[PDB]
């Protein structure tokens, strides 16, 4: 019931493992906070006093299995240093995945030039997850019935033009129509000597509250098969 993040990162592989964990937890927490899967499709682990919810793979909850297997293609592109961005998108009409209600962007950069310079990797990891909570606890609800789709983007100068992660085909339309007025939340970054991981959220204006001191809160691209 405990999830332990590497405090110190010394090898590229430690770093690669951390990013996969970071990607999984974030996708899991985000989908849990926005109620995209019911409570019973998540297990609970702890992150030094922080309640975290991990998506489970089970036939009992539909679509949960497909997202977990989608991550498999994300991990593959990640190890091979091909992956640039993961876009997880929420849409309502099961026939127009291009018209979306909300999405989440996960950006990756590969480096050897030490961590990020700002103006301990476990503190940063716990700050990123805590920020996802603070910045998405109070977002207005999504529509009642929603669908999930995923888009991968690569560093094309190192990626074989015919490469496909497991479960992914080459993509159709790179852009999407955002219903309403989109707001861009930059949640945060986490860096290691070898990787940078960023999280950005795009939500509709009416889902924001701007409740202040009140009583309420004082190019290659891939798609899935």
């Amino acid at each position: 019931s405990a999830l332990v993040f590497p405090n110190k990162i010394s090898t590229e592989h430690q770093s690669l493992v951390l990013v996969k964990r970071l990607l999984a937890v974030s996708v899991s927490c985000i989908t849990y906070l926005r109620g995209i899967f019911p409570e019973c499709a998540y297990g609970t682990r702890y992150l030094d006093d922080l309640c975290v919810k991990i998506l489970r793979e089970d036939k009992n909850c539909p679509g949960s299995t497909q997202l977990v297997k989608w991550m498999l293609g994300c991990y593959d592109a990640l190890q091979k240093k091909y992956l640039r961005m993961v876009v997880l998108a929420v849409y309502t009409n099961p026939e127009d995945p291009q018209t979306i209600s909300e999405c989440y962007q996960f950006k990756f950069k590969y480096t050897n030039n030490g961590p990020l310079m700002d103006f301990d990797t476990k503190k940063a990891s716990i700050l990123l997850i805590r920020k996802i909570y603070i910045l998405m606890q109070n977002l207005g609800p999504l529509p009642n019935d929603v669908c999930l789709t995923m888009k991968l983007f690569y560093y094309d100068e190192v990626t074989p033009p015919d490469y496909q992660p497991p479960g992914f085909k080459d993509g159709d339309c790179e852009g999407v129509i955002f219903e309403g007025e989109p707001m861009y939340l930059n949640v945060g970054e986490v860096s290691t000597p070898f990787h940078i991981f960023k999280v950005k959220v795009t939500t509709e204006r009416e889902r924001m509250e701007n409740i202040d001191s009140t009583i309420l809160s004082p190019r290659k691209f891939s798609e899935p098969k």
